[PDB]
């Protein structure tokens, strides 16, 4: 001398949106665990 949220891309839980490219953020997923 904002939460980091760790997921993994898997259906249903976690997806890419399908127009990802538009968004950023946590907008550019969608799912279960979202």
């Amino acid at each position: 001398t904002t939460v980091v949220v760790t997921t993994i891309l898997e259906s249903p839980y976690v997806m890419m949106k399908k127009n990802h490219e538009m968004l950023e953020g946590n907008e550019r997923y969608e799912g279960y665990c979202v």
